[PDB]
C-alpha cells in the first residue's frame, strides 16, 4: 500500500500545481485497475518480481505497458519477471519483439 | 515497378557508399580547460602564489583536454563504423523488402496493390510502412488493402504513434 | 593500335602505383601562432602584465597548433587515398575506353577511323575526348568522322567549352 | 518583374563599388535571355516551378544551368520542376547525370 | 617431398603472420632539439638577453619534434605494412616456386635431382637459389644437374655474385 | 550430459563477448616525470641557476609521458586483441573437448565414466584435467578410470605438480 | 669439473647470506644425480651438446628438466641436442610437447 | 681522357674527405676495366653513342651497368645506343627486360 501511497502523493503534488499532467492522470486510473489486476493474479509473491522490473526497466517502458494493458498488466509483469533473460534480451532487443510477447500473453488470456 | 525500381536504385546508392553529409557524425570535441581563469593571479592566490602550480596544472590540463579529444575523434571513427554497419543491416532489410514486395507481386494477386500502396504512403509517414513491411512483409498489402477499405481508422492510424499501430494491426491481423 | 598500347601502356603504368610527384598531396600545414606577438610585453600588459598569461596561452596555442598540424597531415594521408581510389575509378573508366575500341574496330568498319581520330586528337584537349568516350564510347568514332566532316563545325567546338561541346555532341547524335 | 529588379538592384550596388564581378555581369545578360526563352516557353504557370526550383537547389547550380543554356534555360527547369523526383534525386546524385538530362531536354529541341 | 613440405610449412607460417622481431621496423625517431643548448643563457645572449625567444623557439621546437616524431611513427606504421605487402608477394611467388617444384617432379622425372638439388644448396646461399626459382622455375632442376656436372663452374658460381651468376645461369640456358 | 551442457553454455557465453572485470586488461600507465624535484630552485642549481632549462627538460618530459602513455594504452588495446584472440583458441580447444567428450561417449560405453570423472574433477585442479582432455582426448575417460582404480597413485597426482602429473599420465598411457 | 666447481660456489654463497634457496639446494643434489647419470650415459661427446643446450634455452627449462628427472636428465639433454631441430621447434611451441618426448625418452628406458 | 680526368677529380676529392665511398672506388677500378673493354671494341665512333647514353639514362642505371659487367660494357652500351628505340622502350619499361638484352649481349660473346 506504501507504493500506491507514495504515487497518489506525487500525483496530488502535481494536481496541486507543483509542476504532462493528462497522462499522469490516467496512469493513477490504470494503477487502480493495476492492483485490481493484480488481486486478479492472486499469487502473493509477485511483490519481488515488480521489485525486480522496476529496478530493471525504466520508468517509461513500464509506464507504457502500465497504461496498454489495465486488465493484464500484473500479469504481463509477473511472467516477464518469471523469465526475466527475455526481458535483458529486448533490453538489448527493439521494444516490438517484447510487445509481441506482451501479445501473447494476451493470447493466453 | 517503379516504386521498387527507385528503392533498389536507393539500395546500391547505399551499398557503395554515398553517405549524405548529415549522416557524417562530426565528433563531439569536449571543452579544453580555460586559460586566463585557471593560470592567472588569481590561481596563483590560490597555489600559495605562484605560477608554478599554474604551469604544473595547465601542462597537466593540456595532456588531459589531448586524450579526451583524442578519445572523442576516435569515438568519431567508432560510431562511423557502427553506422555503417547499421547502414549494412538496414540495407540487409531492405533486401528483403524489395523481395518481399516481389513475393506480394507473386502471391496476392488479388487486390489493386498501387493505388491502395500509394494512398497508404501518402497518409502514413515511412517509417511506419518501413516497420510494417519488416515485420509483416507477406500480409502488408493485404493490410494496406484492409486500411483502404476502412479510412477512418486510416486517420486514426495517422493521428497515433507507430509503435502502436504495431499492435492492433498486428491485433488486425490476427483478427482476421 | 599503338596509340591504343601506349594508352594501356600507360594504364598498368598507373596500376602499379606510378604516382608523378605533382600528384603527391602536399599538406597545408596551418601557420603556427606567432611567439614575439603574443607572448612579449605587450601581452603582458594586455594580460595583467605579467608573463604568466602569455606563458599559459602559449602553450595552449603549441598544443592547438599540434592537433591542428597534425589533423593536416592525417587529411593529407586521407585525400592521398582518395586519390589513389580516384585514379582506381579513372583506371577502370579507361579500361571501358581500351574495351570499346576493340568494340569499334570490331563493329565500325566503315569509315578511316585512323585518320580523322588524329585529327580530333590535335584539335581538342585530350580532357574532351576522355568524356566522349566514357559517356559515348561505340559511337565516338562515327562522331569524330562526323566532326572530321564539319571542319567549321570543329573549331565551333574547339572555341567552345567541353562541357559545352558535348551539347553538341550528344543533340548531334540524337539528330543522326 | 519583381525578381529582374531585385537582381538589377544587386547588380547596380556591385557595379557601383558595393564590393567576382564579370561573372555576375554576364548572368544579367543571361537573365535578360533567360526570360527571352521564358517567353518562348508561354506556358504562364512556370513561377511556382521556378520558386520551388530556387528553394530546392543551392544557388550555384541554378546560376550555372542559367549560365550554360541561354537558349532553353526556361524550358529546362520547367521540366525539371515538372519532374523534381529527379531533381532531389540528383540532389542526392553528382550533378553530371543531371547534366545528362538537360542535353536530353536539349535533344528535344 | 621433405623439403618441400617444410618450405610449405614456412609459407603457412608467413601466411598468419608469424613475424620476426627482427623484421618488426623499429621507428626511427629523429633526435628532439636539445634543450640546455638552445634556452640557456648564451642562448639569451644570441636573442638580446632575455629568456623570452629561448622560450618561444623552445616551445617551437617542441611542436616540430612532436610531428616529426609523429611522422615517423606514422611511417613506420607505413613501411610495415609495405612490409606485410612483400611477405605477401614473396608468399606468391614461393607458391609458384612449389607449384613448379611439383612441376619439376611431374615432368622432368630423368635425373637424380634429390642430392644434385642438396649439393646445389649446400653450395651457393639460398638467395641465389630463390631467384633461379623465381626467373627459371622449369629449367632449374636441369640447371642444378649440368652445374653438378661441371664442380670447377660450380665453385666459380659459388666465387661470384648472384646477378652475374645467374646470367651464367641463363646464357647457360641458352646454350643448351 | 549435464555437464557438457554447462561447459557448453560457458563456450557460447564466452564467444558473444561476456569478459569478466578480471579479464579486463588494465594499462600499466609508467609515473610522470615528477613536478617539483624537477623544476624546482635545485634544478636551477643544477643548470647555471635558471628557471629556463627547468621548463625546456619539463616541456621535454611532458611530451616523452605523453607519448609512453599513450603507448601504453595502444599496448592495452593490443593485449586486449591478444587475449581475445587466445579466447578464441580457447573457445576452439574447448569444442574439440566438447566433440571428444562426444567421442567418448559414443565409442568408450565400457566404464562408469560419470562417478570416476566426478572423483577426478574433485581431485585435481580443473587446469590439469583442461590438458589432459586437450593432449589425449580420447583416451581421457579411460585413464580416469586407471586413477580410479589407483587412489594411492590419485593423491600422488595431486601432491604433484600438473606438468608432472601429467608425465604420470602419459607413460602410464604407454604402460597400457 | 669446473663447472660443478662455479655452482658449488654460487650455492655456497646462497647459503652464506648473499641474498627461493630451497629449491637451488635441491638442483646441487639433483646436480650430483646428473652427473651421477651423466656417468651413467658414458658417450664422452656429451659436454658440446650440453654447452650448446645452456646457451639456446633459458636456464629456466633446463632447470626444470634438470629437477624433474634425476635419473635420466643427461640422456635427455644429449638426445636432444642429438635432434636440436626439435629443441628449437619447441622453443617456438609450447612446453608440453617438449615434456611429450621427454616422455618417451623415458619410454625407452 | 678529359671524363677520365673528371671522374679521377671528384673520386679523389672523394678521398681527400670532401663528403658511399667503396662504391665510388669500386667504380674507379671498373673504369679502368670499362675503357679497357673500350679498347677492346676498337670501333672508334663509340663515344657519341656513350655521350647520348648518359645524357638520355640517369646515372644509377648506368652506373649500375657499368659496375656489373666490367668484361663487355662497353660493347653493352655501344649496341644500346646502336638501337636506342629499345632504350627509350626500356625507361618507360621496367629494367628486368632491358637486362635480358644486356644478357644477351653477354650471349654472343
Amino acid at each position: 500500500r506504501k507504493r500506491q501511497r507514495e504515487l497518489e502523493q506525487q500525483m496530488e503534488a502535481v494536481k496541486r500545481g507543483e509542476l504532462f499532467t493528462q497522462q499522469s492522470a490516467q496512469y493513477v486510473e490504470a494503477a487502480r485497475k493495476h492492483y485490481d489486476a493484480a488481486e486478479k493474479l492472486n499469487i502473493p509473491d509477485y511483490q519481488e518480481k515488480e521489485d525486480a522490473f522496476m529496478q530493471l526497466v525504466p520508468p517509461a517502458v513500464g509506464a507504457d505497458i502500465m497504461r496498454l494493458f489495465p486488465e493484464k498488466s500484473a500479469a504481463l509483469m509477473y511472467h516477464l519477471g518469471a523469465n526475466p533473460e527475455k526481458a535483458r534480451q529486448l533490453l538489448a532487443m527493439d521494444g516490438q519483439s517484447a510487445l509481441i510477447e506482451l501479445t501473447r500473453l494476451s493470447e493466453r488470456l
